[PDB]
């Protein structure tokens, strides 16, 4: 991988391997979101930037970066040993939080393949806190992102930044019981962000999972699942297919995830 | 990756990613099992198999099985470090076949792991095991050493010992794990590396902390379905910490493998 000529944005390459694909022969989209997130990381080292991407006064303030939405859209899912490119660019929205974006590539046809991008806000990595961020922070990152806007998803009242509702019981499907284990933890032992689209996904029927495609997929992270901590995924069909989702913890029931997801008939 | 010059075996590299690696900022030993299972994936496709079966096995519906995986790891990669990966088959007359691996870190040229693994013929459909007709193993011998080549030659090697069966009651377990989608195969399979992640989930997380796992060996015995319930069982058998594992179905407690682990004080 490589920062571009402007070192405004950051490029990588993926051989898409065999254990990374579904019964399609290709990516799934958590294999899609893994690969995101490892282009993200990579561009943060190559300008500074170390288990968590944090500015200098991020570090002294105990201040951390936590995804609160993740939206991706893929128009096609690179097939078992295709190599796909991936570009990658962080923007400051002010002191609401930062942005990363992605664009998707077939590395033969230079075609787009693919868009995704998140939101992030600060917080305190020990008691949780959400904070706005300070100018401090701001003008320490700042050099490292395009000054105009750069926007993945451009489009005046797009699907990106729609609200998205709370599914109300009874759910039309479910998935109960789920639990991380140690492959699901990152190095620092919380929960990977992937591993939640996964639970998500969980309570669509195989059915739709056999016939259709995943396109859009919109999720909003809440509160973060403990590693000793149960959850049920919940699915209603709001229609394409479109479906409503929740996950929230198996007891108490206290909301983690909402989500929504567009799927295409094959 | 590529056949070497004699193209008796494959080799490839892997640049470690931030999502592979756990607490110690070092691979995880499903992440070297995926990758032992990649290179050994793009050596059958490199030599014209395409699953990795020959012309009859396709006819008659037969498919080569996992019964053990033997794996000795003495340095794991760290995140951003390249690995190299040699791998290379051969015939075990009718019993069945083996493939076998060596790693080494490609800035030192120094082996930091080996593993091998012991194959069955079986038939797709009906799940039944045998042994290898002459038509078969002479339609792969060709792409094998003829002399032996063993990741593990020593007269007493821990590879090929002999496993028990755990009995109740268990010192630790892990109870209802059960296979989420990105647990299968593209031939929606529970995939073989999943096992070892649910092996590991009854050690107790101090052993994890304070300890590095050294050796693994797991027996195979019957698949877990899609659907299926697992609970995992681990014995204390022991400087050195030496375990006995065992993983049953939930419900009827029908064995599904059996292994032992070895780890080394950090
Ligand atoms: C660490 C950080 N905080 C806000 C933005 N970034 C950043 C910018 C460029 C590349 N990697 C991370
Ligand atoms: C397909 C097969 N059956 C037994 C061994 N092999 C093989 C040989 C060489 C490379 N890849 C797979």
């Amino acid at each position: 991988g490589s920062l571009t000529e402007d070192g405004l944005s950051y490029k990588e390459k993926f051989v898409v391997r065999s254990y990374e694909v579904g019964s399609n022969k290709t990516a799934t989209v958590e294999t899609i979101a893994n690969l995101l997130q490892e282009v993200g990381c990579n561009h943060a080292q190559s300008v500074g930037f170390s288990g968590f991407a944090t500015t200098t006064t991020m570090r002294k303030l105990h201040l951390i970066w936590v995804t609160a939405r993740m939206h991706i859209e893929i128009y096609k899912y690179p097939a078992w040993g295709d190599v796909v490119e991936i570009e990658t660019w962080c923007q400051s929205e002010g002191r609401i939080g930062t942005r990363r974006d992605w664009i998707l590539k077939d590395s033969v046809t230079g075609e787009v393949t693919g868009r995704a991008t998140s939101k992030w806000v600060m917080m305190n990595q020990d008691t949780r806190r959400l904070q706005k961020v300070s100018d401090d922070v701001r003008d320490e990152y700042l050099v490292f992102c395009p000054q105009e806007p750069r926007l993945a998803f451009p489009e005046e009242n797009n699907r990106s930044l729609k609200k998205i509702p709370k599914l109300e019981d009874p759910a039309q499907y479910s998935m109960i019981g789920l639990k991380p284990r140690r492959a699901d933890l990152d190095m620092n032992q919380h929960v990977n962000n992937v591993t939640y689209i996964g639970w998500v996904l969980e309570s669509i029927p195989q059915e739709i999972v056999d016939t259709h495609e995943l396109q859009v997929i919109t999720l909003d992270y809440r509160r973060e699942c403990q590693q000793d901590d149960v959850v049920d995924s919940l699915t209603t069909t709001t229609s394409d297919s479109q479906f409503l989702h929740l996950l929230r913890l198996s007891g108490d029931g206290q909301e983690i995830n909402r989500g929504t997801t567009l799927w295409r008939k094959k």
